[PDB]
């Protein structure tokens, strides 16, 4: 405790004693000559402490400081995710005992545990003979620590990994289980600093914090700096000379990485490290949008309107990558404002996406997939795919990521709903070229293949199939007409009915004599089949026949809906044609004007039929959910109802206040 | 580890392949036939565990878990702040060193920090006797702490900003200082733990995370986690009919505050607790609001809803008043809407006020208080009777707590103008009982006192003065005449110029005969005396003269702001004075082409002249919530600016937690 160093790389004195050795030592590295005088063995010892402190980043005392840049780097394959290169020297035969820590690592890196486990056994066994206690004292941590995670996966694999796999894994032969279990018998981690040589013990205290079950404590509480309110509306900025607790909480995130990444320790892999980066990065993030929008509504929008008060680099998108799953991902998009935030680096952005991409397929193209490699890479890489579309990018890295993400990503993971969103939020920047047009297209010829068979059929959680894939490639290409759906469609026939369903979802993509070929097979002949045209085949326009299908139904419902009134009852009604056909009135997709005359049915009939006459009292502001997104605008245009609903959704918010009603409120019509 | 204590009082089996010893125990505490087969000593045994096991809150297993309520109970003296109480046992004899360790608790809670030090140390010397260690241990780590708050306090008195508060002499005197550097240079906390016998080790080994951090790291990490949860849950409209995973966050809070006040541990008196605290209460107060606005929509959207409520205590209003600055509390204001928030136990929560408001009396009257105490109380007693504002109190309650809070409360902290606003929201809940109008007519009697020398001022920071109590008192009741106010201003003579103007700002209060004196003495001429007459009703219309008047001052500053920008030196809008003639300009309360010409030197004054021309990029939307009702009703009238504003409100909504601006929107523009 004789000095405080600090986080850009200043050393200050506290509860010191007697000569500033450290002044001294910054005062002799200054002045050249006053090296000269120094002994020879003293000089060598200065050069290698000079090179020790220059790589560790202690620049100067305090006062002698100033505009001390930093500028972390992590030099490790593991944190870069360079898995060739990690292979590649895996392969290699080892030299020194140093060699076969840094290979241990990048094995359990990879998910090769056993022989993680078994290199580390053998670091263990050898330095012990050489006298080697950093490397002795590291390599039995990080072994415990492998066999933790080991231990953690075959009770998370024989729990549930064969259901959510499908299939039952067997990563590990259960004689290696019995073995590893019996070897870590009363193995107690505690003990291991205090067992250890009194020498050791003296010189590398500083590791004493890594055998104990948990550190990073005092960092966590100190996370609570970035929670306070006074500071936006006066903060001190005496967390540090020059800097601020933002500063200080990111520079010393990036100490704790970089520590452990570049020593190799296994407790990168851990939920504690991987939470402990996830509150850091969440609470800094949503301290500069804290700042930005108080300083909006202090301040002009002109001024700090999008501050990029926080600014990602390479090693925060890697981080954020890495530790965060995809709903704290989507807990910060929906609490801060991440488009606010500009992102640099972006060409080792890229490279690290493209390098995603390449190894998602390579691990899954290939029949094998080690699955414990498997389980922690997956997380990052639909995090990063996820989280790239703030990230620009070139045709070649978007075109490569964008392959991978179609063909080359477990369906498991990602279903077709999952998929689509993913790349609708890559195209967010990177507007479609048509190099991933072409990829695009490919991926719905492929799905129409696998439509062939009678068995298939998509699965999505968020109610999405390859038609929002067809919608987008047309939305992005207004004229794009696939010449292999359409050859598709050529060579269709009756017999192929869930062939001829999929690409009638995407008929907007096919070519003139493609879809003629195709609509050939389906026809209205009533009401129920025109609605359901309408809704699935795109029927464009009510030809004059479709709208005597539409009088007809309404007619003979007039009709029953007259013997109703003289029954005085009406059970229910399955399905409101009628509240479609109103809003096909409203949409002037029926030119025919008959069904005026039904009116006084259903008051959503009413409300899209004559709106000026209609008694707006009768509306339910539920409608309003359901409507879809043209459907309010045009509402909001009508001068007969636009008002009306107005006055609705204000006593909606007013009373209610529901959320997505204010969302209709404002977005839609003010 | 053999079993997870939840903190709702529910035990679950846990790393535990041996006979379930809490099952059996658990079996014997409903069964007294079981129980009665015990042998004597154990059955004496059990029946101590059992009385243990019920007072700290274990109960039952979570298989057969009843319908556990969540209930809270601490009872210290320190922790309801009872100071006469804890100054009656300090004074009185104690028994044992138990009641030493109490005293000095009470001692360091009271702010003798001098005195709580050497009783400490006395604590730890009488500890030598045989004993379990644990008081020894506890009082080591108390007074560590307080020599660490004892040198902070130093470190601040001494440096600057006390110099404000008359540079108070830091009662440690310099020798003491020296003596508790020399005593605790050589101690080192981390090594305390360690230090202990082997047998205080293997026990109280619970007792060691309070030497660090570490205490507080499992609740900050929960708190992190349920924080980004909780939000999600709110974010996704999970208007959930059942129980609510807050009530950990609660309970873990309840357990925290109770382990450190019932065991008397000085690390109350922390700012990481204090933040810990701060972060909890906040989250729990958005997430009583949010199950409030699920209650209103369940009932409203549906016949079946819940009736279910998050609402405060005692213990969460003292919580609140302890733990926040007054910037927490309005950032908790802003967001939610804390007046529909219900308080129960309204008796005790006065009952709290008035104890602060007594000691607050005690502290001030008299001298010889503890300038340490001060500090730490202060920020209570302002917090508490700042948050008092939704809590409904009895006559005598306002009485007393008016008192303090007008005429006892130290100046240096609420000047008179934080005053006002706190006296204001204190009659948001009362309708403003004679008594406590009297006692603001006394106050006002004395400022006008004070006023009789010529070298004082009403010194503010918001701008508010006496005028605005003596407008609170007409606006509870339009017809009171201050009868000593009128005598002052009858007796007063021309040469106290100075009392004129504090009279005469207060005009309505004088009765008729003392406004007869005041108005033959002081007549309007400067534009103070406009706007004084404006509030308070002497000039109704602004006249001919007081329009020539309104362009002297435009013009005069008008010619030296031009001048300042051409020299480079560009004065700043300050005093409102441009602002309110911007304003006046815009209701029509004045017009003229000179007031047109003032344009260019206040953005509000041009949007409020010309909004047609003014520049929306400028606009502040803080400014929004200043205008009154009028205001902002004809603001949204105008066509110039209705649509920027709107925007601006939009955008505000959308980002800003603050509702003024959705309520703006909402009832004036839309």
């Amino acid at each position: 405790y004789d000095y405080h160093f600090e986080v850009n790389g200043t050393v200050v004195r506290h509860k010191n004693k007697g000569f500033g050795y450290m002044e001294r030592f910054f005062e002799l590295k200054e002045s050249c000559d006053e090296r000269s005088k120094l002994s020879k063995k003293q000089y060598e010892r200065f050069n290698a402490l000079f090179n020790f402190f220059e790589k560790n980043g202690v620049i100067c005392m305090a006062k002698d400081a100033g505009t001390l840049n930093t500028s972390i780097e992590i030099n490790s394959l593991a944190y870069h995710g360079k898995y060739d290169v990690m292979k590649k020297f895996i392969e290699e035969q080892s030299v020194s005992i140093e060699d076969d820590y840094k290979k241990a690592f990048f094995l359990a890196c990879l998910g090769r545990w056993e022989e993680s486990y078994d290199l580390y056994s053998n670091i263990i066994l050898n330095s012990i003979d050489e006298s080697n206690g950093c490397v002795y004292y590291l390599s039995q941590i990080n072994r415990y620590r492998i066999y933790q995670s080991i231990t953690q996966a075959v009770t998370q694999f024989n729990g549930l990994g064969l259901l959510t796999f499908g299939r039952h894994y067997k990563p590990f032969t259960d004689e290696f289980l019995a073995r590893i279990e019996r070897e870590m018998t009363n193995f107690n981690i505690d003990d291991l600093f205090n067992g250890m040589p009194f020498e050791f013990q003296k010189k590398y205290k500083i590791l004493e914090f890594l055998s104990d079950n948990q550190f990073l404590y005092d960092d966590t509480v100190k996370l609570f700096e970035l929670t306070n309110k006074v500071r936006s509306e006066m903060s001190e900025g005496s967390y540090s000379f020059g800097m601020s607790s933002d500063i200080v909480v990111l520079l010393r995130l990036y100490d704790n990485l970089r520590f452990l990444y570049e020593n190799c320790l296994w407790s990168v892999s851990f939920h504690e490290f991987h939470q402990y980066i996830r509150n850091s990065m969440s609470l800094l993030i949503e301290k500069a949008e804290y700042e930005r929008t108080r300083d909006i509504d202090e301040l002009g929008f002109s001024f700090f309107g999008k501050k990029s008060g926080f600014f990602m680099e390479y090693y925060d998108f890697v981080n954020i990558s890495r530790h965060f799953k995809i709903d704290d991902i989507k807990n910060l998009e929906r609490s801060c404002s991440i488009d606010k935030i500009r992102f640099g680096e972006q060409e080792k952005i890229e490279e690290y996406l493209v390098g995603i991409a390449e190894e998602i397929t390579k691990q899954f193209s290939a029949n094998g997939m080690n699955v414990v490699f498997y389980t922690q890479f997956i997380s990052e890489a639909k995090a990063a795919l996820y989280f790239a579309k703030y990230v620009k990018l070139s045709e070649e890295g978007l075109g490569k990521i964008v392959k991978a993400l179609l063909f080359y990503f477990p369906e498991r993971d990602l279903d077709i709903g999952k998929r689509y969103v993913w790349l609708e939020r890559l195209t967010k920047c990177n507007e479609l070229p048509k190099s991933i047009i072409s990829i695009i297209d490919d991926f719905l010829v492929l799905q129409a293949e696998k439509h062939i068979d009678q068995n298939y059929s998509e699965v999505s959680s968020n109610g999405l199939y390859s038609r929002d894939y067809g919608a987008l490639i047309k939305h992005f290409e207004k004229n794009f007409i696939s010449k292999r759906l359409s050859e598709i469609t050529l060579c269709l026939t009756q017999d192929k009915q869930k062939q001829i369903d999929f690409l009638f979802k995407l008929l907007p993509l096919l070519s003139t004599n493609a879809k003629s070929h195709l609509l050939s097979f389906k026809s209205v002949e009533n009401i129920n089949d025109l609605m359901n045209g309408i809704r699935i085949g795109l029927i464009d326009e009510f030809t004059p026949e479709h709208e005597e299908l539409i009088i007809e139904y309404l007619e003979t419902r007039k009709v029953n809906y007259i013997v109703e009134k003289e029954k005085g009852i009406q059970t229910f009604s399955s399905n409101d044609y009628m509240s479609t056909f109103g809003i096909w009135y409203f949409l002037e997709e029926i030119n025919n004007s008959k069904m005026e005359e039904f009116i006084g049915m259903d008051d959503q009939y009413d409300f899209f039929v004559d709106p000026e006459n209609f008694d707006y009292k009768k509306f339910i502001p539920s409608w309003l959910k359901n409507y879809n997104d043209k459907l309010l605008g045009k509402i909001a245009g009508n001068k007969h109802m636009k008002h009306h609903v107005i006055e609705v959704l204000k006593e909606r918010v007013k009373n209610s206040n529901d959320k997505r009603y204010l969302e209709i409120l404002m977005n839609y019509f003010i």
